[PDB]
């Protein structure tokens, strides 16, 4: 029987079948989403998305079969494994992000259909060339956000009164969002000098930054 | 009597006429701004704008004879039909973008001279070959867009509240405008966490972007 | 006289005495800017000024000797006639913004010295590649104000009521500036289809720009 | 004894002591940061904190005698000297940065460890070939900066009533931040034409600034 799954599972159909789901479980998603669809076809929805949710882990418990050990080693079948296992979690308990989290399967029409795959290849091989630089950064970053702590943190502690918040204001300092305005015109006012701080910030990241565009457009 | 016509629309005068036109007619809806203009000569230049539209439909009218279906599949042709075809709805009914509108025929200065038809379609041809990237994006969009909705549409219906809300939010976190103290600092004033959805929601977007700028890079 | 002073002029020190003193007025213009500096050495500077306004006007006169015709057809000769012949216009009468352009003399150091030139030279050549674009861009904005003029005007005058406060406007939505917040989600109080409006304006106008910076990375 | 701590220095065991070290007082400085962790192993950290200090001088008396001149041609180790030299000045007196400034010896990190070493160089390296636009957009930062202290200053001093300031606006100007809204508009209430001003300022320096980022990209 073996043979005959392997037949199945590796068929055509079987594949567009299950992009087919996807687009329709993707379509349906959004329309969740109206308060008022879910009045008048909530009961519609919540059954064919836990229809959906099955035919999903007959699906992935078919590939395994099919595939046994190969299936985890390959990143695009964990994806649908964990994502799908995800989707398993009972409508209930411990976090209400895992409820939310289910809409994370429709990358699935990413991981079944080609061309996707090939381009999400594309984006993802570039990343290892930009290791260094990101690791760079974020000793950068960790440095300052010590700094900005330390300085600023008492009289401005919404901004960088935790490691954390550092972290997350200079993030948004190099965004350049509302960073002027937003962060270091008041700053100064109580720290005239903030400017020394944040200047010199903002040239390295950026420059930094620069340099990480012109060499993926080497690599 | 079609090549006597032939010679009239394939000449040089023809073809130059409309271009003097088009940048009089240009000149003339500048002028049509001004409140001030209109309480004087604004007879002047209805009628002359009736008289335009007239002219480019005879021309239109003697383009289509002479090139017949060969029109009906030139990309340049089929606007100015189209872009034509709109002036001549009534200044009534419907709606009033019918109205303003309008103003897209003066993009028949680019039509009607060269250059600006090589430059356009410079640029235009570089779009194929990003349409796999736009997939992912608007993939990524839809499901972020649909996630949003329900993580923060009920506390924050202006920006989350419903499915095109969130995803004219996200573009203008896309956009890196005014994200944080806009949008995403209230948001954590009631949940802490939205960070995690906002950060790696603009890191994956603003690499994507990157991407595909270095593509049309190479190609 | 004439090889006399073409000796002069053409000599080492002749050029390098002028660098030397712009850099000397430059000092003296940021020194300008203290009200205090004014009350101690006000008058000092104010000669020491007018003397090297004399000394620039002797040297473009012995320039002229030396070069005639050749004098007048030098990008670099003329902006620094031009930029002296502002400086000559009486401290006094029509428009202070008169006083104020005075300071573009220390612009001179990019004509005196070399390798500034090539640098500047080297920017400037980029621009007539550019030219087809630019007039593209040029098109589009005026297409694009005059229907925001005539669309948003009445009801948000302080932004659209005029061409050219649409211009300033569009010109500050391509900048990406406060875009949302600033300016649409505004509108769309009024207006809820704004967005119709102002995200393909924001795609177009990227793009559009996207190109235009990878064709100055072609050239 | 000399060749006996040459081989001390030498070692692999060594470096990657001093390599040990920083991981572990970085990990110490972040957890500084938190007022409860002080309060509970305070004492624990300044003095594993001192004892680093130590340790660190020692290593650079020793690596000293292992180069000698040498050394102080290092950029590298002149570097880790200035720093371990800032947290040599006593926790008391003067300036507080420099207890601050301390932290500055996580960058020790880069320097220790290779690869780092190779990423900074790599991106330092590019100075050099940006110098002549540095200096080109210094000067047209000091010519503006000028002009706007003498065209604003007296009605808006917050933003341009120092030369100082006015480098900062421009600054933030340039980083396109809240631009408009923040800055521009106001000043047109009162100077209706200081578009004119800032405008080209935007023009100007954002095209040089393209320039410089595609410089890079072929140098
Ligand atoms: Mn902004």
């Amino acid at each position: 029987m073996y043979l005959r799954i392997t037949n199945i599972v590796e068929s055509s159909f079987f594949t567009k079948f299950i992009i087919y789901l996807i687009v329709l479980n993707g379509i349906t998603m959004g329309l969740e989403t109206s308060k008022t669809f879910m009045q008048s076809f909530g009961v519609y929805t919540t059954l064919f998305n836990q229809i959906v949710i099955t035919i999903f882990t007959i699906e992935i418990i078919l590939r395994i079969y099919v595939h046994r050990i190969s299936f985890f080693k390959d990143p695009w079948s964990l994806f649908d494994f964990f994502v799908v296992a995800i989707s398993l979690v009972p409508t209930s308990s411990g976090f209400e992000i895992l409820r939310v989290l289910r809409v994370l399967r429709l990358f699935r029409l990413v991981t079944a259909v080609p061309q996707m795959r090939k381009i999400v290849s594309a984006l993802i091989s570039v990343i290892p060339g930009m290791l260094s630089v990101i690791a760079l950064m974020t000793l950068f970053f960790y440095i300052f956000a010590i700094m900005a702590t330390q300085l600023f943190g008492e009289r401005f502690p919404e901004w960088f009164g935790t490691l954390g918040e550092s972290f997350y204001t200079l993030f948004q300092v190099m965004t350049l969002d509302d960073w002027s305005d937003g962060i270091v015109r008041p700053l100064m006012e109580v720290y005239p000098y903030a400017w020394v701080f944040f200047i010199p910030f903002i040239f390295v990241v950026t420059f930094v930054m620069i340099n990480l565009v012109v060499a993926i457009c080497v690599d």
